[PDB]
């Protein structure tokens, strides 16, 4: 929770500077903006990757257990996501979830 929070704070910091703010993004599909949420619900139907492979939305709506009469939402998340931690997911996936450094050619 708080890790995300803090680097979607400085993420709404840089996307500000990209006249891009959570200021012109106010809701999930059926709620407020709750990305800690949604991503780690991404995280668990496979990424973004399965996600757009799949379209898989639909099921990041199961684990939100949204409001019944908001098949919009998730489906309209994905152009929320794109902007709003696609971007940032690029550390996780750039320099965590390697099985190695880029400082080396091998384990």
């Amino acid at each position: 929770r708080a890790d995300e929070q803090a680097f979607l704070v400085a993420l709404y910091k840089y996307m500000k500077e990209r006249k891009t703010p959570i200021e012109r993004i106010p809701y999930l599909g059926f709620k407020q903006i709750n990305l800690w949420t949604m991503f780690q619900a991404a995280q668990k139907l496979g990424g973004y990757e399965t996600i757009t492979a799949r379209r898989q939305w639909k099921h990041i709506y199961d684990e939100l257990g949204g409001n019944p009469g908001s098949t919009s939402a998730a489906t309209c998340t994905r152009r929320h996501y794109e902007r709003l931690i696609l971007p940032y997911e690029r550390f996780i996936k750039g320099e965590e979830d390697k099985p190695l450094p880029p400082i080396k050619p091998r384990k």
